[PDB]
């Protein structure tokens, strides 16, 4: 209860959804809805440093298809992460509701995944846990990547043997597994016992449904090469013929949300509320401490992108 004291001054809490717990909230000063992920420091033990270093990851990824981090609030025995409002549901449950998605809907949707994952690689990171439960929809049915971090059915085989791997190629395999699920509705390698499933991933043999097209079957063979050297590269995947079917342009992966230059109207509005001059506030925003100022600036930034006035209530 005391852990929420410092936080309830910045947000008003609403529903509860995911099970670490996630509760919907409203940031007071901007009126923008958010999602707050609540982790408990005493349960996870001391594997928070892997989560802390993944929180420092999200602090360095900003992308139209990455769920934005707004605010990290650390208390005595809880850690709070304030994130982007994604009300369109989860990609996993959506695939199950339609059984399978069309080749053209998956293509539209797979292109946002490649855009997200390509961007995180350009920054020197790798998601390493690509699966449909780690992809959210917003109101526009746009995809938002979450949970940077054992999920066996999506792990690359060199990750399986415990050998030395490149983070990028492991994601490429995971995207290949995930592309399969998008168009089929079931895993390419699946089994009740792990030892059989463990073995099936390294054999590389999957059954191909009759409904997957010739343009579809060979991209899966390119993405799910067991040997990483033969796996398709992100560069060649950004303009793959299948990726450019239906929409003939290479995937736009470069982010439209940098750190370097701050928004003027956002900064001026933050200055009149905090009663500071401009450069002083820019210096405090440039620190990017992911306190309440970073959250206010980021949510005030999003507020303008919508079309609302850049004003703090
Ligand atoms: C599980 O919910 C989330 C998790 C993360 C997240 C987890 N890790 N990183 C980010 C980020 C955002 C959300 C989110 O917006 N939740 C949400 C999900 C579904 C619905 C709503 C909100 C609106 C209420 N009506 C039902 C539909």
């Amino acid at each position: 209860s005391k852990d929420y004291d410092e936080l309830l001054k910045y947000y008003e809490l609403h529903e509860t959804i995911g099970t670490a717990k996630v509760k919907l909230a409203c940031h007071i000063l901007t009126g923008e809805m958010v999602a707050i992920k609540i982790m408990d420091k005493n349960t996870l033990g001391s594997d928070l440093p892997r989560i802390k270093t993944e929180i420092e990851a999200l602090k360095n990824l900003r992308h139209q298809h990455i769920c934005q981090l707004y605010h990290v609030l650390e208390t005595a025995n809880k850690i709070f992460m304030v994130l982007e409002y994604c009300p369109g549901g989860e990609l996993f449950d959506y695939i199950i509701s339609q059984d399978r998605l069309s080749e053209e809907e998956t293509r539209v949707v797979f292109r946002q995944i490649v855009s997200a994952v390509a961007y995180v690689h350009s920054q020197g990171y790798a998601h390493r846990d690509l699966k449909p439960e780690n992809l959210l929809f917003d109101e526009y049915h746009k995809l938002k990547l979450i949970d940077f971090g054992g999920s066996l059915a999506y792990a690359a085989p060199e990750l399986i043997q415990g050998k030395s791997y490149l983070g990028s190629e492991a994601d490429v395999w995971s995207m290949g597994i995930l592309l399969y699920v998008l168009m089929c509705g079931f895993l390419p390698f699946d089994d009740d016992n792990v030892m059989a499933l463990y073995k099936k991933i390294m054999r590389g043999k999957y059954d191909v449904p009759k409904w997957l097209s010739p343009s579809s079957i060979l991209l899966l063979q390119q993405m799910l090469q067991v040997d990483p050297k033969k796996r398709i590269s992100m560069k060649n995947l950004l303009n793959h013929p299948w990726i450019m079917q239906d929409y003939n342009y290479p995937v736009e992966w470069q982010s439209k949300n940098p750190f370097i230059h701050l928004d003027d109207d956002c900064v001026t509005e933050l200055s009149v509320h905090h009663r500071n001059n401009r450069q002083t506030m820019e210096d405090l925003i440039s620190l990017w401490q992911y306190d309440h100022l970073t959250a206010t600036y980021l949510l005030l930034l999003a507020k303008k992108a919508r079309g609302k006035p850049v004003r703090l209530r």
